[PDB]
């Protein structure tokens, strides 16, 4: 048993940071909400969560961010948490950490969520992979 | 289009290596090569990869570890590269980094690699997960 899930439009609907985008630093902080769209534009789920700016890796200046989301689709819930690099977040570059279904279908299934910044503060593509 | 390979049974067959497992430090490194079989101890493939133990992660002190390997299995080679907290590898806990396909039934999928350490320089199970 694996699925994927394509999202090719997730919207950022409502967040509250205090990140600098063109400059982020340690102890910055953001909260959101989005909504997620399949390739006809139908909403196939939300997603509420958070993010610390935790360290700087010292091999490379990556900008180490703790997240943390709870991902509600049609047919159930997947929490989602893991480390990403703020500076491939703010370049547009692919980022990923582990899911854990809660509910639903997704009840049992372990996976990685994916996603992509397209617009800053405002949308994503993004992938849900579980088996 | 998602597909999931469970490995019951993942054995090293070469490892060569400078980690002290009871008190691993930055700057180890190794070297190994593996043999990965199904439930029935067939043998589905092998990989051939390295890693080095590169900083410590201050959130929970982990000893952040940069693997890199090619998995060749029968119907085609996947390549795998990431980080890992080595705290999790010497506790037999999962473990994961991302994995894009190079050939055969895997070229144009990515997804993740995931092992555990069930025997020391011996042994593991392992899960790949591709879309």
């Amino acid at each position: 048993q694996a699925l994927l899930i394509k999202v090719p439009t997730e919207i950022v609907v409502k967040v509250v940071d205090d990140v600098d985008v063109a400059a982020p630093a340690v102890g910055q902080v953001g909260k959101f909400d989005d909504e997620l769209y399949d390739e006809a534009g139908a909403q196939i789920g939300t997603s509420s969560g958070n993010f610390r700016i935790e360290y700087v890796r010292p091999t490379d200046g990556g900008l180490m961010t703790y997240y943390q989301e709870d991902i509600t689709l049609s047919d159930g819930v997947i929490h989602a948490e893991g480390w990403a690099d703020f500076n491939d977040v703010r370049t547009s570059k692919w980022v990923f950490y582990p899911a854990t279904g809660v509910s639903g279908r997704y009840l049992g299934l372990t996976g990685f969520r994916q996603w992509r910044m397209t617009g800053v503060r405002k949308s994503a593509e993004a992938r849900i992979l579980m088996g």
